[PDB]
């Protein structure tokens, strides 16, 4: 996250870190056994780390649980980043508490101008790299269809929305991928892609979670 602020320990209790001996992507806990992240985050050997603040120090409240299933959308297209969504099933159920909590899936799509909370341990610099110990946060509005598509001619599908700031300076970034965009208490976005980070006229682009709710429900139901 570029241009954000320190969330404070466990204030985003559905934020998880995906770890393969290092932090590489975010995710969102949607029930005690399942995480939503980005398809582009797929790899084998995924460990899910819940209850994190400082990802470099054991502080208490951490729960680490291996992914037992990693399910990339069957239509995920890598070059176009279309359908950038992945479900992770945890080997065992997480213990849910004030510091490890699920986030609700939307019941409808959000609108342009809606203010959301985007969070992550991703790069904090739009020029060069700096990685934070503790979870960072950014409030950002959802942009109009027209603005999103002007920003990224060719590239915007209906499973994508832009959120953030055209003047530059405030964005998600590398390492935030798969992480949450939460608006009015609902998971509406998944950090997906953008051209650099926090660049003028180039806002972040996010997986449109409202289109995937039935797919999410169906995939879980059939992976019992
Ligand atoms: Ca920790």
């Amino acid at each position: 996250i570029v241009g954000g602020y320190t969330c404070g320990a466990n204030t985003v209790p559905y934020q998880v870190s995906l770890n393969s001996g290092y932090h590489f992507c975010g995710g969102s806990l949607i029930n005690s056994q399942w995480v939503v992240s980005a398809a582009h985050c797929y790899k084998s050997g995924i460990q899910v780390r819940l209850g994190e603040d400082n990802i470099n120090v054991v502080e208490g409240n951490e729960q680490f649980i291996s992914a037992s299933k990693s399910i990339v959308h069957p239509s995920y297209n890598k070059r176009r980043k279309n359908n950038d969504i992945m479900l992770i099933k945890l080997k065992s159920a997480a213990s849910l508490n004030s510091r490890v909590a699920s986030i609700s899936l939307p019941t409808s799509c959000a609108s342009a101008g809606t203010q959301c909370l985007i969070s992550g341990w991703g790069n904090t610099k739009s020029s060069g790299t700096s990685y934070p110990d503790v979870l960072k946060c950014l409030k950002a509005p959802i942009l109009s269809d027209s603005s999103c598509k002007s920003a990224y001619p060719g590239q915007i599908t209906s499973n994508m929305f832009c959120a953030g700031y055209l003047e530059g300076g405030k964005d998600s970034c590398q390492g935030d991928s798969g992480g949450p965009v939460v608006c009015s208490g609902k998971l509406q976005g998944i950090v997906s892609w953008g051209s650099g980070c926090a660049q003028k006229n180039k806002p972040g682009v996010y997986t449109k979670v409202c289109n995937y709710v039935s797919w999410i429900k169906q995939t879980i139901a059939s992976n019992h």
